[PDB]
């Protein structure tokens, strides 16, 4: 019967700051990160149906599974189970977060499914239950629910919200192929065995520049301890980082293990010109402008 539909908009993210602790056993690394949600988004529409189904549209959407191995599918199952229900829902995802872009689009979709089902079934399970479900689903789901900018400590503990005085303007560029996050951690571990790569300061100055809304202040503090390793596995990333800056960006970094390179610019006009130049210059398959921070998963219907 029921018939209505709920759509939830949810953003991709970039890492403005990433410190990576020394390898533990069993083999993991403790991460400290400043997450920043930006205006490349997916929209996820959920309706009552006879059985659970999932469909995706948008560039690259045809690469993605539409069964259990999709995190948005797992989210519906977990959300339904949480409230003792069958996940009798159909899910349609309009994808504009670049696929395999390293912006955590799968985790964004999972978070949007939680929020959408909450509203469609008129439940209001509390935000803290959604966060607990997000954490079972995978380590980037919680931030997709939180959005804006947050500091995360990698310990299962609560994200710390950071507010910004003004909006920031980015160019995001995506390589034609990503790297295995496994390969990047191994290469990080190796470079730390044979040399002394860049160790970042603690994140307080990043937070203070974000708070000030000041891109000239934030630009030189952007940092990623995985970057030297990504750049050792894919040396073109170094030229690409230079081109973005030559094109007029304040600074660029690789986000996470890649493929995103994120370039902070001084303004919307400036981001449009840097993006036009980069796109013209051929270093990257895809170039897009975005702003941040933007909100996490929210109903927009
Ligand atoms: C969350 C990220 O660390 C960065 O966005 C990555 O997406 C990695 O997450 P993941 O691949 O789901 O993590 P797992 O499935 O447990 O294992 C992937 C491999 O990446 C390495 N890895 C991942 C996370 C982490 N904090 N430290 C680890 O060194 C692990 O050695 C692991 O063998």
């Amino acid at each position: 019967m029921p018939t209505g539909s709920v759509t939830v908009r949810v953003p991709g993210k970039v890492n403005l700051y990433l410190a990576v602790g020394d390898r533990r056993e069993d083999g993991y690394h403790e991460l400290t990160t400043v997450f920043h949600a930006v205006s490349l988004v997916d929209e996820v529409t959920v309706r009552n149906a006879d059985v659970l189904s999932l469909e995706l549209v948008g560039e690259g959407a045809d690469q993605l599974p539409t069964d259990e191995r999709n995190l948005a599918w797992q989210a519906a199952e977990l959300m339904a189970e949480h409230v003792g229900r069958a996940p009798d829902v159909s899910i349609m995802i309009d994808k504009s977060i670049p696929v395999a872009g390293g912006m955590a689009g799968g985790s964004a979709d999972a978070a949007a499914v939680l929020v959408a089902m909450n509203s469609l079934w008129e439940l209001n399970v509390p935000r803290r239950d959604l966060r607990m479900l997000a954490a079972r689903l995978g380590s980037d789901v919680p931030f997709a629910l939180h959005g804006g900018t947050a500091l995360g400590t990698g310990r299962g503990e609560e994200l710390a919200t950071v507010l910004s005085r003004n909006t920031f303007h980015w160019v995001l560029a995506f390589a034609d192929s990503g790297l295995l996050t496994s390969a990047v951690y191994n290469e990080l571990d190796r470079l730390r065995e044979v040399g002394d790569p860049p160790r970042l300061g603690e994140p307080g100055p990043v937070l203070a520049a974000l708070a000030a809304g000041d891109p000239d202040q934030l630009a030189p503090l952007l940092g990623n301890e995985m970057q030297a390793a990504a750049v050792s596995l894919d040396p073109a990333l170094a030229r690409a980082l230079r081109a973005g800056v030559e094109a007029g960006a304040l600074a660029g970094i690789v986000s996470g293990s890649g493929p995103t390179c994120a370039f902070l610019c001084t303004s919307a006009s400036s981001a449009i010109d840097v993006g036009a130049q980069l796109s013209g210059a051929g270093v990257c398959r895809t170039v897009r402008v975005a702003t941040g921070p933007v909100p996490g998963a929210r109903v927009v219907s």
